């Protein structure tokens, strides 16, 4: 049995949400239980296809260094998180986790309407922490919805880091493809942000050996990518 959120425990609009019909195909996609999303084969679905035409595997990618016990674990990749076709990759959402604009909008236009409908589900997500979905149409089997703060807040914005890790060992997933969290309207200083987001998996990556295959950093921006690039030396 999965944890699903890393916290402790509009309301019309959730229920208008979760009122509309389905498809028994989308009722079977969506009936699956949490735990066994991680390994089905996803095309015995038949409503089921994934969004992305050509995604990026985990031997597509490119370890900062495989020489490196942590460094061998770690990898860039240019371009939107939503390539990535790991355990799981994180939405940068905010407080209602109804979806919006940036990754959020872009994360349930490929993933499909289902993921709305389960984020319909529970209470939105409080800044700081994370919400666990199915992740449907994207290549990745879960998003980890995590609420960043705004402005340069950094013991916030390093609890969403921590609590992104925390849900990926509580669950046995081994690998996760991040986004530059509270980086883009939210505000926050990307170098800062970057240099928590390095530190923290770091951390975890070296007190947790073993547990994770790989964390990808996906870098939608040209300067998120060199700005990382640099941040691991
Ligand atoms: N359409 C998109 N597709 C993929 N990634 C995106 C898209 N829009 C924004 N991002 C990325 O998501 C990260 C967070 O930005 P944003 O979506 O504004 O979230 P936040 O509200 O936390 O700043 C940034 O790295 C940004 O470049």
């Amino acid at each position: 049995e999965f944890v699903t959120y890393s916290g402790e425990e509009s309301s019309p609009t959730r229920t208008r949400i979760l009122s509309a019909a389905l498809s028994p195909a989308e009722r079977a996609i969506f009936d699956v239980p949490i735990e066994k999303w991680l390994s089905i084969d996803r095309s015995s679905l038949s409503g089921w296809k994934c969004a992305v035409p050509r995604p990026v595997t985990i031997e597509q990618l490119r370890p900062v260094d495989p020489s490196d016990a942590i460094l061998r674990h770690i990898a860039l990749y240019r371009g939107p998180v939503t390539d990535l076709q790991l355990d799981a990759i994180v939405n940068a959402a905010n407080t209602r986790c109804l979806g919006g604009g940036g990754v959020d909008g872009a994360i349930h236009r490929v993933a499909g309407p289902l993921l709305l409908r389960e984020c319909a589900t529970f209470n939105g997500c409080q800044t700081g922490e994370c919400r666990l979905t199915k992740g449907y149409q994207l290549p990745a089997r879960y998003v980890l919805h995590t609420v960043g703060p705004v402005g340069e807040r950094p013991d916030m914005l390093r609890k969403c880091y921590r609590s992104i890790l925390s849900l990926a060992l509580k669950n046995g997933l081994r690998s996760i493809g991040f986004c530059c969290v509270s980086t883009g309207v939210y505000g926050y200083p990307l170098l800062p942000a970057t240099r928590i987001a390095l530190g923290e998996t770091r951390k975890f990556l070296e007190e947790h050996g073993g547990a994770l295959d790989m964390c990808c950093f996906a870098c939608f921006q040209e300067d998120e990518y060199k700005t990382y690039e640099k941040c691991v030396g």
